[PDB]
């Protein structure tokens, strides 16, 4: 999901 794409990011 989004907040996944966030961890990512990071
Ligand atoms: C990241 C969405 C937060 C809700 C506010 C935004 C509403 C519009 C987008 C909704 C996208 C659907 O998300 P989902 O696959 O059910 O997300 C599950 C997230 N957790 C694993 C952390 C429980
Ligand atoms: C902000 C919350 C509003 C809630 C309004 C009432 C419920 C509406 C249910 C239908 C929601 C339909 O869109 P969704 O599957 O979540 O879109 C996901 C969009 N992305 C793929 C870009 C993450
Ligand atoms: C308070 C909650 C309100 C609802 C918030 C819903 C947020 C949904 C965010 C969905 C973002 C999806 O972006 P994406 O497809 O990965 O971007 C692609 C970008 N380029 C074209 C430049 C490559
Ligand atoms: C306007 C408000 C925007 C809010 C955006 C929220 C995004 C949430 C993303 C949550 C990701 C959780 O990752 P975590 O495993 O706890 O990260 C570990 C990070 N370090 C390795 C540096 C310690
Ligand atoms: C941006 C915040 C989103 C929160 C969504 C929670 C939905 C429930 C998911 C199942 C519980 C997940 O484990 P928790 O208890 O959170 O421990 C992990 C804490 N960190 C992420 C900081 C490592
Ligand atoms: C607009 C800015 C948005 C920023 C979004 C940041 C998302 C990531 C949040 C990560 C939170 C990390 O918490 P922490 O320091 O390890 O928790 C310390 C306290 N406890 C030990 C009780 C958990
Ligand atoms: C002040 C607020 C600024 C908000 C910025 C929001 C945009 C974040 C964009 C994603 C950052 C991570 O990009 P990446 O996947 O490692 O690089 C490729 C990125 N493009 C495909 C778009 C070229
Ligand atoms: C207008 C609203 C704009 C909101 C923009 C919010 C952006 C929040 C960004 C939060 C960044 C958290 O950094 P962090 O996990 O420690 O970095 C990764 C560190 N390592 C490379 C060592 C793993
Ligand atoms: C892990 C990333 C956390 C932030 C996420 C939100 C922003 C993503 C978009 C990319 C931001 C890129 O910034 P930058 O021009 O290279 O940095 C400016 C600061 N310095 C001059 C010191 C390098
Ligand atoms: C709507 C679209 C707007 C896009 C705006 C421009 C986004 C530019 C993203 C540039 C991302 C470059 O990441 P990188 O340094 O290779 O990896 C991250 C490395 N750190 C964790 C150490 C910071």
């Amino acid at each position: 999901g989004l907040l996944k794409r966030i961890k990512t990011l990071l």
